């Protein structure tokens, strides 16, 4: 009957409208503390992120699933602030991003299995918070580390039912090193979303996945640095692909039957300091809307391609809501 | 005359015995408050930490040096807790270690400069404690971003007069690197202390560091895996170097002049997550003195071969006050 936010429990009917890859602040673990001024000032992060929310929500968002791990610096007293302001649900994520510091490098699959458990079963810290979804990541070939991540993963969501969410080099295919590792271990491709999947145009790789029941993650859609080409570190982090090209991935997969498998989202954020210095001021000179992008411009851009209203509604609400829904435990 | 400890301000007599090379749970950056059950539990480690700082006390100690950066998992409101509950003095570090974040890897050397100078003159996180020492580390020739936290840590050190402590590969000569790129900014060897030096057995590498005015850290003392022989792990992090042949280490370097110089520690901890699961039990069964091994071993030790008290006091009572007073 319900999915866990930052602020408890909410039925799966009050999720409606959600973005299922955002963050609030791309970070680094005990950043945010240590060094708040990074971002202005912590006040001045919340401030700005309840600006963008309410943004989403006014254009229909009602909920987003912020998928920063532990070492990408989740704060989740800040989503829960976050959240009450803008009265926007957040879903937290456990797991681990690119990132992770030795203290979980040196970990057995067997400890990682029970610290994304804790994240679920217990709750964040010690703010009785649970996760709503696990996070890992691949950059190309899985290192020996983040195939134990997969793995516990894995484990962690068959205990507990709880959905998996990744992180892909999309143009090195990693979604398929992914989805062997996941079936290895029992996991059902439907609890599965293979994320940054825009960032690739090979739909041949992304419909494979698709017939094999894995969820699409199309989650970058306004990331470019069209415009910016004298930016490096803009460029080479953005690409330069359109946002249009991303967006008519989504169209694509609908025109040969894969509506069902779509997710999609904008990975926006409002702080950001994994980066260089001033990258969160030049992505929000690209996209101002922010979170609202995805039913600001790519609804009215799928619509008017003749795309039903119906089947959009049915991607960014249904389609989230069975995604984020637990599933029975094991045993 | 008033050195910065997590309990605030503190005059230079009150210091007394100090090991200035130490840490309450060698971690990473969030990582305590995410998983506190990897040390049994918070209040587990806490338990732990103010049992064996009392032993430290008992023995003699009255301050310690943590020297735990942000990406060694330094948490300033542990420090503070065990502090109060062991009636030991603690000084937080400021400064990185060896696993920087991304979020402090993609930083410039100004940037650093002023994330260090925030942690010493304004305080860490929101507790108010600042820092009264900044921490630095080389693991043979310095990486790009460890130049720049050399630089950022000399130009903070120069502003405020707190000093520079470092990790070492002793065995690299690491501390000429680390030396010749503090000195391009312009910084007294005096208020450097090169750390790990008891990890090599070159006493010509030490004396010439030490003629040019820095200080030389022996901090690892007690750290040996003698009788561990089967255990990789431990032999890796703790050598098949001796305790007594460290200890040597400090009274030849008496022996050369050095005395004034000299800085011993233990390099203990209480929780240990940044390597294999299993190291602080096996250290613990190898060392069960804990930080008090430096006054319950090392000292009795060195008086046997001749030490005689008044140098042993200057070394673990004047020399640590002189290098921790703001100059
Ligand atoms: C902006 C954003 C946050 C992190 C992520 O999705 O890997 C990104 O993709 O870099
Ligand atoms: C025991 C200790 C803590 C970290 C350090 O001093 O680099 C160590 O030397 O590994
Ligand atoms: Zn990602
Ligand atoms: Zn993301
Ligand atoms: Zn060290
Ligand atoms: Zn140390």
């Amino acid at each position: 009957d319900r999915i866990n936010t930052v602020r408890g429990p909410i039925t799966i009917s009050e999720a409606g409208f959600t973005l299922t890859h955002e963050h609030i602040c791309g970070s680094s673990a005990g950043f945010l503390r240590a060094w708040p001024e990074f971002f202005g000032s912590r006040a001045a992060l919340v401030e700005k992120a309840v600006r963008g929310l309410r943004r989403a929500r006014a254009a229909g968002v009602r909920t987003i699933v912020d998928v920063s791990t532990f070492d990408a610096g989740r704060d989740v007293s800040l989503l829960a602030e976050v959240s009450r302001a803008a009265d926007v649900h957040i879903v937290a994520a456990t797991g681990l991003w690119e990132d992770p510091p030795l203290s979980m490098r040196l970990r057995s699959v067997e400890e990682l299995t029970q610290f994304f458990l804790r994240e679920i079963q217990y709750g964040i810290e010690d703010t009785g918070i649970r996760a709503g979804i696990i996070k890992v990541a691949t950059q190309g070939k899985a290192t020996p580390f983040q195939e134990l991540v997969l793995r516990a993963a894995a484990r962690a969501s068959l205990a507990t039912g709880v959905p998996v969410t990744t992180h892909t080099f999309a143009s090195q295919r990693d979604g398929e090193q992914q989805a062997a590792i996941f079936e290895s271990e029992g996991l059902s491709p439907s609890r599965v979303c293979i994320g940054h999947s825009d960032d690739t145009d090979d739909l041949s790789y992304l419909t494979a996945l698709a017939a094999r029941g894995y969820l699409i993650g199309l989650d970058g859609i306004p990331h470019s640095a069209i415009g910016l080409e004298d930016n490096a570190s803009a460029s080479a982090l953005l690409g330069n692909r359109s946002w249009q090209t991303r967006a008519l991935l989504i169209k694509a997969l609908i025109d040969q039957g894969y509506m069902k498998q779509i997710l999609v989202s904008n990975d926006w954020l409002f702080g950001f300091s994994s980066y260089v210095t001033n990258i969160m001021d030049v992505m929000d000179s690209v996209n101002p809307d922010g979170m609202a992008f995805i039913p600001l411009r790519v609804i009215p851009f799928l619509r008017e391609k003749g795309v039903p209203q119906e089947t959009l509604a049915g991607i960014t609400v249904t389609n989230p809501a069975r995604f984020l829904s637990p599933t029975l435990r094991a045993s």
